[PDB]
């Protein structure tokens, strides 16, 4: 009960700003996410030996692809554990639980392709979910991991507290279906801006959760500009690789997806940030103001973008 994790001096400072990175050593990766939840949620909130078993039965579910990888799991908590951080009060015990935890698992055995691709070959998981195959795929890992003996790190929760945090886990990571942003973000700027938004209400805590979610998903976007560049690179190996396979079931896959127009790829990169990345940090600062610095540095990539464009780098 007495043992706290702590970082280096340097790690300890960073990990509470929005555009930290959590560097190239894996095995800091699991007490990094502990020294997260211990500070976000308390030291109570999970039995250690508990949470150790469920995180590293997490990572061993991760597979070894460019982007969608154990790296990006750990990132996008990271992203949730600032939010989280920066807006102390607003969330209860079992949101601050359930997020970090619905973050770690979000892309539970992600093969780096699509929905779209999925439905396209015909993969058996498209035929078991007809919308967002990959995040029903997603939640029904989580819900397998937790079912193991040893690890179920909710044990200790009531029954209607275990169905509630179970809920806040599935809408979180079905919120990271991309294609449910766009309305998502613009029924919450409609709801801000007629005044009608209303953290009491579910529906309404539901729909900025979920936003939360796009936004922490996205958080790439939100680095220091060589960690946004180099980051790039690895969400484009998957994305060449899932129009490799389009042309192989002999489909021409749009332009971002081709690898023979990566010419193509910084004016895809200002499509990207005007038409999800900014709308999205923007809602987002909107409704939970001490979220700006994500507004502020995904303003600053999209200037960087700008910049490779008129060849200035
Ligand atoms: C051009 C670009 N870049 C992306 N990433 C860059 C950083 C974060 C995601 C994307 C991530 C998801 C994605 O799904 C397709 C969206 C456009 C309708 C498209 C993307 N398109
Ligand atoms: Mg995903
Ligand atoms: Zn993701």
């Amino acid at each position: 009960g007495l043992m706290q994790f702590t970082l280096p001096v340097r790690l300890c400072k960073e990990i509470e700003l929005f555009h930290f990175d959590i560097g190239p050593f894996e095995n800091m990766w699991p007490g990094i996410f502990v020294y997260m939840v211990h500070r976000s949620c308390g030291t109570s909130c999970f039995e250690l030996e508990k949470l150790c078993r469920f995180i590293m039965s997490v990572k061993k579910n991760y597979r070894r692809v460019p982007y969608h990888n154990w790296k990006h799991a750990v990132t996008v908590a990271h992203c949730m554990y600032a939010i989280l951080q920066n807006n102390h009060t607003l969330f209860t015990d079992l949101e601050r639980k359930g997020l970090l935890i619905a973050c770690l698992c979000h892309d539970l055995d992600h093969r780096g392709f699509s929905n779209s691709y999925l439905q396209k070959f015909d993969h058996p998981l498209a035929a078991l979910y007809s919308t967002s195959t990959m995040e029903q795929h997603h939640f029904s890992q989580t819900v397998s991991i937790l079912q193991l003996e040893g690890h179920n790190i909710f044990s200790t929760l009531s029954s209607s507290e275990y169905e509630q945090v179970l809920e806040i886990i599935r809408k979180a990571i079905i919120a990271t279906d991309l294609a449910l942003y766009f309305g998502n973000r613009k029924q919450l700027e409609e709801m801000y801006q007629t005044g009608s938004l209303n953290l009491n209400n579910q529906s309404h805590r539901d729909r900025v959760i979920g936003l939360m979610m796009t936004a922490c998903d996205l958080c790439s976007v939100t680095k220091l500009w060589p960690v946004t560049k180099l980051t790039a690179n690895d969400i484009y190996a998957e994305f060449w690789a899932e129009g490799d396979e389009m042309k192989k079931l002999g489909i021409q896959p749009i332009p971002m997806m081709d690898r023979d127009k990566k010419d193509e790829v910084p004016q895809g990169q200002l499509g990207f940030y005007n038409a999800v990345a900014i709308p999205c940090y923007t809602t987002l600062t909107q409704i939970l103001p001490p979220t700006e610095p994500l507004l502020k540095a995904c303003r600053d990539n999209l200037s960087q973008w700008e910049k490779v464009i008129r060849g200035e780098e």
